[PDB]
């Protein structure tokens, strides 16, 4: 079986069905350039059972700028490129069998040996050989999935060919959407209306199956094609033959395979299916395809690449391209600038672009070997011409090789910019997979190597986990339970010994802001984030905005990913981005009316939290508050309203003392959860109960629950009982052995267990969606008397010692199998599912949902890292606003979207006075500067009067407060008493609305200086 323990996220990303094909899979790859190296890293991280790399060339000092595994001695010994790194390749995954070859490739070379590979990847060989290879593989039975990837300086090319036909099992990879049926009409085609505010996002031609229909019992399980009518209506073919529609009904999306017809490589040369990544230039892919075809023709003609600055070579290439365009089907325009840049950067090689294209190539290889997603069809082109376009006309002397390990980079971008990279200061936040790939990018880029100014700072407080070995490739098995940052720094220094770097074990937060003060940010030049949560991102945004520093953001959600670029005075902010929050599940829905397995999953998560962390913590905190039980009793007798008294007293009263007591407590909890709750619900609302309009109360989406009889013979019952018993024993520190949860031992204790009889009673029920968690209703004195009797019996039994008040609060772990938390949550969720007869779910899905695990894969990480590095270079160049390109992509399609970053805004306030997010106003006064003096200072310095004052969150002035509007006569040093941490104070004030009736209009924050 798959080693899920390491693979983790990938399982959700792809599906174990696909994983069954990563086993038994055999992949060939040749060329072993930098691009080939990145592709190989991605593939080994993916988990291909067998990989055969191949190369014929040996090590050069030039290659040191493109390979991380390479050492100087490898070039010293003139070793073959593939061989010098094959050993390191095996380090990534023992489960992968990787092999190398050096058999020469030529026009007379036999190819039949390649039959043992499902997919073949080609880099760095001449085009005609590629043509022959494509012919052979696509002529094989079955045709062999062919992929050619190439990089030249600041350019790339990606192509795929899976034969004349390819069966894509899943086009999108999304979950099958579920729709609640509101109305059905007997028609041909029958019109079906969903619930209002429930957009269905269908397309005409899709297919769909149904279940639980009132009326058409026959349509349950039937499959129909659909034509969309409205966002909540559509057609499903003839339905007149059947009953009237009664109610209910569920729409389950049905996925179907699709066929993609890849054409031959050579024919695709004259008819390239170029995908578009920039709508503003839907012709650029065609032009670049022509340009590099002309380059290939030049290399064929001269057996060499053009010399940089050799205008003769550029003119020849331009003539060649001019010739080629006419041969094309469309005969598009010719870009002389593109030809010039190709000739200018032919000899170079760009590492980040290589990483990005390699990630995409690995994704296409996975699609080829799985069919899990619609692959590229057929061409793709990526470029970095923006970078060199900003440089105007630099001379070839900037790009001349100088012997160092960055000669190729110098050829790509020029020596001056290379030096700029060498002297940067980067404060990378978080060291997740994205962070690690980033550090690899700088290490290849020589960033910060200059002892003069280069100083790379990264902080991360977490430790290396086994699952993280799937993606954070810089780490090794013997590094688990060790700081991510230290391991990453050591690996980076191994990659490039010249690098200047520092690490930290800190977590970024306002508490640690003392370390990461404003001056530290001033030291920093570019800030990159690799976070996982949103609020931390917003906090970092606020800090960088206060520090006027550029920031880069990225995120990877499975096949999808996004990059955000923010530049001072040019772009908006991540805070300016205001994405809506999640879709709240009503408190009533979660507590009483589940309809989807996710509801029960969250419910079980919350119940676990309350049962094993929250309530135990309340218990422990209470006993810290109060020394002894006698004191508590005397207080309560004297009317002391001690918080949580009832719940805590009930807890200790039901506190077990032995393993059998743990088992019976678990049994009682099971009865309460899955029998008595449903019974009480039914008592409150019988099955026949109906709404005021007369329709059924127990209609969709509400599901009438059905109580469940216990039986240890049911695997679910036994598992739940075991998990609950173990958790409770851990709570009460009850010693135990693994023989205790043997089923026979359990039922032995269970045989004499007296099951309490259910008893309904009147209870307050919230049902409305917006009806939310009610506050504590005051409790009758009768229950206080009950609790008093309980603690009386406890003290009389002397079951009140300090140890009797000691208990170990649990912490929710999700990655370890032996804490049982995942098992318990799975048992509870499945039980609740059957409780309402809702569809069950597997353990792993429950773990993902409850743990809020975001699926991630190596390829998306590498690709976004490449793009982020590119944007970092663009930042370093100080390029104008137009160059930077915010990127969003969904490799599931696959699709790459390039767009200009959102421009900054001049927020006008009054009479044309406009301020951007980058504007922080300031005022200088003295110790006597009162609040009103500050009002006047604002009014004079920016022509606007304040109307309320907040220091951070401190409401310092508002007209609706009578007793504190007098603060106007008070200087801040005595009014707010600013902290000694700052020479200044940072504020935010809104002003009188121009619309009299509206609220105060916010303005830029102000840093006031006391002198
Ligand atoms: O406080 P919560 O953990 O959120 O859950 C409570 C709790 O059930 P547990 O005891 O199983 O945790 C209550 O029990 P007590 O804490 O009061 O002993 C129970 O109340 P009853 O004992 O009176 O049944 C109540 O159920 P209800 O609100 O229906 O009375 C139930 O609520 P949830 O489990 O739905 O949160
Ligand atoms: N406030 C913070 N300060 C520092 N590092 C942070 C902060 N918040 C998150 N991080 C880091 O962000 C990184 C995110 O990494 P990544 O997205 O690969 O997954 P993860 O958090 O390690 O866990 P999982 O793989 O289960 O998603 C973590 O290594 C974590 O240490």
């Amino acid at each position: 079986e798959i080693d899920d323990a390491l693979y983790s996220r990938q399982r959700y990303v792809l599906g174990d069905t696909a994983m069954q094909k990563m086993a038994k899979s055999h992949v060939f790859l040749s060329g072993m350039g930098g691009l080939g190296l990145e592709i190989a890293k991605n593939l080994v991280l993916a988990g291909i059972k067998a990989v055969t790399i191949h190369d014929t060339e040996k090590c050069q000092a030039w290659d040191l700028g493109t390979n991380f595994f390479l050492s100087e001695d490898d070039v010293v010994n003139k070793r073959n490129r593939a061989e010098a790194v094959l050993k390191h390749i095996a380090e990534l995954n023992p489960y992968v069998h990787v092999t190398s070859s050096s058999v020469p490739f030529n026009e007379t070379t036999d190819l039949s040996f390649l039959d043992k590979y499902q997919c073949v990847v080609l880099t760095e060989m001449k085009l005609p050989l590629q043509k022959k290879i494509n012919d052979f593989c696509r002529s094989q039975c079955p045709p062999i999935k062919f992929i050619s990837a190439d990089v030249h300086g600041i350019w790339s090319r990606l192509f795929c060919d899976f034969g004349d036909e390819f069966e894509v099992l899943d086009t999108t990879g999304e979950e099958p959407k579920e729709i609640f049926i509101s109305n059905i009409t007997q028609a041909n085609p029958g019109i079906v209306t969903c619930l209002e505010n429930h957009p269905h996002k269908l397309e005409t031609g899709q297919f769909l199956t149904f279940r639980e229909i009132n009326g058409m019992t026959g349509l349950n399980g039937s499959i129909q094609q659909i034509t969309v009518i409205s966002p909540f209506s559509f057609s499903i073919g003839d339905t007149t033959e059947l009953e009237p529609y009664l109610h209910g009904g569920i729409a389950v999306q049905v996925k179907t395979p699709k066929t993609v017809f890849f054409e031959s490589l050579e024919r695709q040369l004259k008819h390239p299916k170029c995908l578009i990544v920039d709508f503003s230039n839907p012709e650029a892919p065609l032009e670049i395809h022509t340009a590099m075809l002309a380059l290939d023709q030049f290399q064929e003609k001269y057996s060499r690449k053009p010399n940089v600055g050799c205008q003769q070579d550029s003119e020849e290439l331009l003539k060649l391209a001019t010739s080629i365009s006419e041969t094309l089907e469309e005969k598009p325009d010719v870009n002389a600038d593109i030809v010039h840049w190709l000739s200018w950067t032919a000899q170079g090689f760009l590492s980040p672009l290589a990483a990005a294209v390699g990630g995409v190539a690995s994704q296409e290889v996975l699609k080829a070997v799985t069919g899990k997603f619609s692959p590229l069809c057929q061409w793709l082109y990526l470029e970095a011409a923006d970078i060199v376009e900003s440089l105007g006309k630099p001379e070839c002397e900037e790009f001349l090789p100088r012997g160092d390990r960055y000669d190729a980079l110098r050829a790509c971008i020029g020596d001056t910019l290379c030096q700029k990279l060498q002297n940067l200061n980067i404060f990378l936040v978080g060291c997740g997979a994205i962070g690690c790939e980033m550090l690899k990018n700088f290490a290849l880029l020589g960033v910060g190597t200059s002892k003069e100014k280069g100083m790379i700072t990264v902080t991360d407080p977490d430790l290396i986990e086994k699952s993280n070995l799937n993606r954070q490739f810089l780490f090794r098995p013997h590094h688990i339970q060790k700081p991510k940052s230290y391991t990453a720094a050591d690996a980076t220094l191994k990659i490039n010994s010249q690098i200047k770097i520092d690490a930290h074990l800190n977590k970024v937060c306002p508490t640690t802001e003392t370390i990461y003060n404003d001056e530290f940010y001033t030291k920093q030049d570019v800030i990159i984030t690799a976070l996982d949560n949103v609020e931390a991102r917003r906090y970092v945004d606020s800090r960088c905005l206060a520090n006027l520093r550029p920031l880069l953001d990225s995120g990877t959600m499975g096949t999808k990913g996004h990059t955000e670029v923010i530049v001072p005075h040019l772009t908006e902010s991540y805070n300016s981005h205001r994405d809506p929050p999640e879709e709240e599940i009503p408190f009533s829905t979660l507590k009483s009316f589940p309809a989807a397995i996710e509801h029960t999953i969250q419910w079980a998560r919350d119940k676990f939290e309350s049962s094993f962390s929250h309530k135990p913590s309340l218990f422990n905190k209470f006993w810290q508050t109060y020394s002894s039980a006698e004191e508590v009793l005397q207080k309560i007798q004297s009317g002391h309203s001690l918080e949580g008294c009832f719940q805590v007293i009930k807890l200790l009263s039901r506190r077990p003392r032995n393993w059998s007591q743990c088992v019976e407590l678990a049994r009682l909890k099971f009865e309460k959860y899955f029998n008595h709750k449903a019974l009480q619900l039914l008592h409150c609302f019988p099955l026949d109960i109906r709404l005021k309009d007369g329709s059924l109360f127990w209609q969709s989406p509400k599901r009438p629950p059905s109580p469940i009889k216990f039986d240890l013979n049911e695997p679910l019952h036994l598992s739940f009982l075991q998990n609950a018993a173990k958790l409770y024993a851990t709570v009460y520190c009850i010693p135990f052995a693994e023989e205790d949860l043997s089923a026979d031992a359990l039922l032995n204790i269970l045989s004499e267990v007296k099951i309490q009889e259910f008893k309904p009673s009147n209870k307050v029920v919230q049902t409305d969606e917006t009806a939310r968690k009610p506050d504590h209703v005051p409790i009758s004195s009768e229950d206080e008397r009950n609790a008093i009797f309980q603690l009386e019996k406890a003290i009389l039994s002397n079951e009140a010692t300090k140890s009797d008040l000691q208990m170990a609060v649990l912490s929710f772990e999700k990655d370890d199998d032996h804490n049982g938390h995942i098992d318990f949550i799975t048992a509870a969720s499945n039980l609740r599912a059957k409780m309402y007869s809702i569809e069950p779910a597997d353990r792993f899905k429950t773990k993902r949902i409850a743990g809020k695990i975001i699926p991630a894969i190596a390829t998306t990480t590498a690709t976004v890292s490449g793009l982020v590095a590119l944007e970092m270079i663009k930042v370093t160049g100080g390029y104008p606003f137009e160059a930077y390109k915010n990127c969003f992509l969904n490799l599931a399609i696959p699709i790459v979207v390039f767009t200009e970053t959102t421009e900054v805004r001049k927020t006008k306030i009054r009479n044309g006075i406009s301020f951007t997010i980058w504007d922080r106003w300031t005022v200088h006064g003295k110790e006597d500067f009162t609040l009103l003096d500050f009002i006047n200072a604002v009014k004079e310095k920016y022509g606007i009067e304040p109307t309320m004052v907040v220091q951070g969150v401190k409401m310092l002035y508002v007209p609706v407060m009578p007793g504190h509007a007098k603060r106007l006569k008070l200087t801040m040093h005595k009014l707010v008493k600013p902290t000694t941490e700052k020479k200044y104070v940072d504020l935010t004030v809104s002003f009188a609305p121009d619309i009299d009736g509206d609220e105060d209009l916010p303005g830029p924050p102000v840093r006031y200086y006391f002198s």
